[PDB]
């Protein structure tokens, strides 16, 4: 299967947290592939910026809907809104995360529970209320994580775990769809440090590194939601690449899969 | 591994009315260690108690409640601080009931298995960590295979075991290089002879389930000895498949 940039033309997709960062690049990538998108995240204005610059690449639509993923009925609304505004849906690409800094954890539940929140359970809510319309066109759903959501790293415990959850939920997900027989691929990105601006902000002290370009990072999410994968796998260190991938889950998988 | 270890050490054990818990909780009681149990229903946890000064526990006592309030969490930790006199041993094993069905839209369920099964635990060891520290004490998680590999019909569950993983294991790493000298166990539980858990899979599940008593016996002893990780399976091959060996190269040598 080799991925085509015509591949997605007439394609119907919602990027979260598009306003910068890695969900700013895809809303471009797309739109230079012109692709019906709708991108949200809280920043009005902000997000006036991207939809405008989308259509001068070429978008052949760009809408947005400004709301918070902490409140759980914006969620639902918003794919329902964003639903009759391209008359469809092809692709869910989850990618917004609640603003997440590096420290050592004490007794900040607060952040915990919000980690949760935002970067999990909205992610499920967002894909429940999108799963109808994503039946209709085989369409698929694409979650954004981490390499810190596959290995353990200290100082971002809250965001591990939120990492960590998406793997177990959508995972365990995809093989229900697989038996249910339900045409809807689940796409988990596992991405290294990306020289995001609000990354590099937070990450100057402790993770020490080299950090990939934000806009292939955004280019390679796109090309394996495409492809229908069951994950993406993008850093900058080839050797980090080498030892991510786990064999033996996979194998003790297929051993489980014959309930 | 020396059964002295516990000789007289102060213990709570979450989820202890019954299954893993409760088998915990005695073997506690007959090494002589000092035990605190919690779940919902005061009349069991009532005959636990019972049982465990029958078997010889130092002391043992019980506070009812729900781990969904988690006000109730923090305070039933200091409360049982105060019954032993201090704590050594941190158990969380209690989960909010979990049957298997496939995932609709039961956002109640699953927000639900994220507050019982996570939260909760980070709550209790926020409150137990003051405690943990005075005697270089240890967390020991109760998790599953389900926590490390993904499975059908246990999504909401997966999710929120892999969520112990990624948070207990980024905080092990924290305490290492702050000079927090408490450990964390996570166990890595195949399926167990469990009342519940024997009529959860009933007709679904096809797989030898393992002994509870012995079960919780290992759980102990890797707290015991400070081990990261317990890994209980009657399958050797699921033992085997269930470690990530490129988890851990990949980790100590960010480490
Ligand atoms: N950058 C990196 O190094 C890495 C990033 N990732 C993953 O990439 C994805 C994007 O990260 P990145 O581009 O760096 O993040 P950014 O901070 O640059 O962008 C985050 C987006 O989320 C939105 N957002 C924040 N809080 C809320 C709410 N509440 C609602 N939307 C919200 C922001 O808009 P607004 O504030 O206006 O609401 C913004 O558009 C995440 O899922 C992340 O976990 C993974 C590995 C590395
Ligand atoms: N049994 C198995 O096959 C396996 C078990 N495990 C793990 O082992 C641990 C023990 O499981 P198991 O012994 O089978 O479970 P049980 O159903 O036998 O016991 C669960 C305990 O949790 C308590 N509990 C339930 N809801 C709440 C709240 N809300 C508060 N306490 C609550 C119950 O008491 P009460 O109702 O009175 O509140 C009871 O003491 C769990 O962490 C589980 O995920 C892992 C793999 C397999
Ligand atoms: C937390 C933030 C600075 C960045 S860094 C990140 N994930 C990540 C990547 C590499 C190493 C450790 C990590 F945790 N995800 C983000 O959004
Ligand atoms: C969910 C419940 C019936 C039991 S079963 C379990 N873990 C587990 C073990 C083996 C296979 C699938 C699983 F999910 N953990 C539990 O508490």
């Amino acid at each position: 299967e080799e991925f085509r940039p015509e591949m997605l033309q007439g394609k119907k997709v919602i990027v979260t947290g598009a306003s910068k960062g890695i969900g700013r690049e895809m809303a471009y990538h797309l739109a230079k592939m012109g692709a019906h998108v709708v991108v949200t995240a809280r920043s009005k204005e902000t997000l006036q910026k991207v939809v405008s610059h989308c259509l001068e690449l070429g978008a052949a639509s760009a809408h947005y809907i400004a709301g918070t993923m902490e409140d759980m009925t914006f969620a639902e609304q918003f794919v329902a809104q964003a639903g009759k505004l391209m008359g469809g849906l092809d692709m869910l690409i989850l990618n917004h995360i609640t603003n997440t800094s590096l420290n050592l954890f004490h007794d900040d539940i607060h952040h915990v529970r919000k980690s949760m929140e935002v970067n999990f359970l909205s992610y499920v809510v967002l894909t429940v209320a999108a799963l109808p319309m994503l039946k209709q066109s085989n369409g698929s759903i694409v979650v954004v994580s981490s390499l810190a959501g596959k290995v353990a790293y200290p100082m971002v415990a809250a965001y591990s775990a939120s990492k960590f959850a998406l793997d177990g939920f959508f995972s365990s997900i995809r093989k229900e769809y697989s038996v249910s027989r339900v045409n809807v691929s689940i796409t988990l990105c596992v991405l290294g440090l990306i020289d995001t601006e609000t990354a590099m902000k937070a990450v100057s002290g402790i993770v020490h590194m080299q950090a990939a370009p934000k806009e292939e990072c955004a280019l390679e999410i796109i090309k394996g939601g495409a492809l229908r994968q069951e994950e993406v796998y993008y850093d900058s260190s080839l050797w980090t690449t080498l030892l991510i991938r786990n064999p033996s889950r996979k194998i003790l998988e297929f051993l489980y899969s014959t309930y």
